[PDB]
């Protein structure tokens, strides 16, 4: 694939990751074929680990607004994002930016495009995933 | 910057992130302008969570060699691998793909660039940060 980085930064994050898996300063940084990274640390007494440290999504809760006083009916469940990405790439191309089931009920699904014009495309889908609405 | 993903795969770890940080199904996943992302957990009563999400670094333990019976007198310490990432660039455009401090002792610093042409290029640096030797 596109193997390695042109970032000191995430080399540094690279490095840092691996410092708090072991002892030891670090010796060695190299990219796997896979996606993930081998460094190597090194202690004053000359023992070596090898750290493997890969790309992974870190979740922290921001807010919370208890019971109105209505579950939701559909949600983005793994097939349901899925249909909306292909869904609204193949009506425009570019970057996804949002995906909601908020909705108007009619129209359950919205997700956001952002183009290359950085353009934003709000598409809005029915219950079957066909186009509905659009505002560019 | 280039927000946004065209990958349903990346959506969905989102999704799969936010969903062990609370309870309730995913009714939201929203790009912020940051880099991170915001995703809305929905119960069957209508509490509504929200949930901030970011790219992190996870280190596991690979492998282990105890002290052949010498540390390392240098390292790659953030300052050094700033260094070597520009020398690097500098003399050859591209992916960086390997930095280490093993070296030869007269060049005690090596990385590799990844090029376009998917052509490997080996640099070997002086304590001075010096390019000293290419292998193309
Ligand atoms: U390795
Ligand atoms: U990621
Ligand atoms: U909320
Ligand atoms: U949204
Ligand atoms: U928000
Ligand atoms: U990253
Ligand atoms: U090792
Ligand atoms: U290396
Ligand atoms: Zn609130
Ligand atoms: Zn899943
Ligand atoms: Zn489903
Ligand atoms: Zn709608
Ligand atoms: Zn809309
Ligand atoms: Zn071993
Ligand atoms: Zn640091
Ligand atoms: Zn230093
Ligand atoms: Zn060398
Ligand atoms: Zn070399």
């Amino acid at each position: 694939t596109g193997i390695g980085t042109a970032s000191a930064d995430e080399l540094i994050a690279i490095a840092d990751a691996a410092r708090g898996a072991a002892d030891g300063e670090v010796t060695s940084i190299d990219a796997k074929r896979d996606g993930t990274w081998e460094v190597q640390l090194t202690t004053a007494a000359g023992a070596e680990t090898e750290v493997r440290v890969d790309e992974a999504l870190v979740a922290s809760v921001t807010s919370t607004d208890a019971a109105d006083g209505t579950g939701p009916a559909l949600t983005l469940d793994d097939e349901t994002i899925r249909a909306l990405v292909s869904a609204a790439l193949a009506e425009a191309e570019g970057m996804i930016t949002d995906l909601d089931v908020d909705g108007d009920d009619v129209s359950p699904y919205d997700a956001s495009v952002l183009t290359s014009d950085n353009r934003s495309i709000d598409i809005d889908f029915s219950a079957d995933f066909a186009v509905v609405g659009t505002d560019i």
